[PDB]
């Protein structure tokens, strides 16, 4: 545990050297692990350089000893305005869950941007809905238990498993993560689920000990059907067409024929 | 019979989306129907170009074909942005380059036809990920420590996803048109590290069984099998990457 003293001065003194190597720099702010305050032996430190230079995107690595070990450190340099605009796409890491991608200000060029800047996270919002594609994959596992395909079924059962979050989280209490594996707690505390929904989830993910193709199709199957019929008809939620026909009991149909 | 009614109802639909969309410039058939290898609760793609910029639309159909219902989905989008996508490396295809099926059905004019009547639009491959496939390796090594064993699965997955973007450069280029298709092309790769393909089907979560411990073991045998399989290149890697990696900095971190 002096190995976590010895990272906190290579944070500090990496903050002054980061300055120095890029004189477009007008803010860096630690990211990830050592931002949250939850770092282990193998975390990286994580730093965004943000830059004035338009369309800049880099990535640097660095990997440096702090005592009798090697710390990896990475630094992802990027134009600022492209930083803060992507604050409205949401983060690829999350199974569509909305974000909190924890940000500590080290260092800004002047007072204006320290103000802007200094928060404790950029926010991303919620992934949109994806209920016809869901239904597809779920076709997709059919196809592939007709024909005797288990890594096919087990394929496209992730497809649904990602997908089903994104329909999940309109009905569930508002909640954020921070990073991925928190991204797996959130969901499997939604509230409002259908019943079997932890279990079938982890499974249709790959995420267990032990599955069959039998019992990964039977785990979608439940899936789709329990949180279809959880879905309020929102056309402007679930989009137009889909809406009307979830109404028209024709989404129904089509699944149970 | 049943796909024979399919046949008839697509060409049904590309006057269907003529009529309904003044705007179109181009209807293409995509997927399982424009490669052949469709079955029953298969779904029919359409692409509907259009002249009208900026426009992304998503239309569902669920359509009678003689006793059964089908899923028709059409795709609206500016046809100009369609064409730009070429340069990014499809999403599903674990960094593959890909090939998108395509089948035009109709077109405004002879110029608009020849410009777009091809057999598949490309995608490149992703770039070599070095960096975030040891930092999951980190993560794997974090969760096992902890006793997580979700959390081991996990970030197991994401060293399964990235690996194929180190191993392309060192393995006959290949292409794929569908997802299914990309797990199959990947599973031929000829150079590979000992184990990796019973290996990367474990981290990747798709098999009967495995445990935390089996699977963080594939993870750390497949890591360190492929990176000593890699050229240390600046351009392919990176200039850090490289640097690190040929000064022995990067096996040492990975290895203390
Ligand atoms: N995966 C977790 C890591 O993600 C990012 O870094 C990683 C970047 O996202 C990676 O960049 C990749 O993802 C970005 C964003 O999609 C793409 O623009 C880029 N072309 C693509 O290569 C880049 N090649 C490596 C860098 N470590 C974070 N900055 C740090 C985080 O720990
Ligand atoms: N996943 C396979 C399907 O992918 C696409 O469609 C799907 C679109 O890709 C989906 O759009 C999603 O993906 C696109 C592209 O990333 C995003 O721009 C969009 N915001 C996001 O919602 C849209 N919401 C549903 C539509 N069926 C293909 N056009 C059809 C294919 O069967
Ligand atoms: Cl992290
Ligand atoms: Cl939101
Ligand atoms: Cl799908
Ligand atoms: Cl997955
Ligand atoms: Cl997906
Ligand atoms: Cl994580
Ligand atoms: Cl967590
Ligand atoms: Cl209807
Ligand atoms: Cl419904
Ligand atoms: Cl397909
Ligand atoms: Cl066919
Ligand atoms: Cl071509
Ligand atoms: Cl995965
Ligand atoms: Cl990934
Ligand atoms: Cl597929
Ligand atoms: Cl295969
Ligand atoms: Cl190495």
């Amino acid at each position: 545990n002096l190995y976590f003293q010895g990272v906190q001065h290579t944070i500090a003194r990496w903050v002054d050297r980061l300055r120095e190597e890029y004189a477009d720099a007008v803010a860096i702010l630690l990211k990830g692990s050592y931002a949250r305050g939850d770092a282990a032996t193998w975390s990286d430190i994580d730093f965004d350089v943000l830059v004035s230079t338009q369309d800049v995107e880099d990535y640097r690595t660095w990997i440096e000893p702090v005592g009798d070990r090697l710390v990896h450190i990475s630094a992802a340099v990027e134009w600022v305005t492209g930083w803060e605009r992507d604050t409205v796409d949401p983060s690829s890491w999350s199974y569509g869950l909305p974000t909190q991608e924890t940000t500590r200000l080290m260092w800004a060029i002047n007072d204006e941007t320290r103000r802007r800047l200094d928060r404790p996270y950029k926010t991303h919002p919620a992934a949109e809905p994806e209920v016809e594609d869901t239904v597809e994959a779920l076709g997709k596992i059919r196809n592939a238990i007709a024909r005797g395909d288990d890594l096919g079924v087990y394929q496209s059962a992730q497809t649904v498993a990602k997908l089903v979050p994104t329909l999940l989280i309109p009905i569930n209490p508002p909640v954020t993560v921070s990073h991925a594996r928190q991204a797996i707690e959130a969901i499997l505390a939604f509230p409002r689920v259908p019943v079997g929904f932890a279990a079938d989830w982890l499974t249709c993910l790959g995420l267990v000990e032990e599955r069959s193709a039998r019992s990964t199709a039977a785990a979608a199957e439940r899936m789709v059907r329990g949180v279809l019929e959880m879905l309020p008809t929102d056309p402007d939620l679930l989009g137009e067409d889909i809406a009307r026909l979830m109404n028209a009991g024709l989404l129904e149909k089509y699944v149970q024929q």
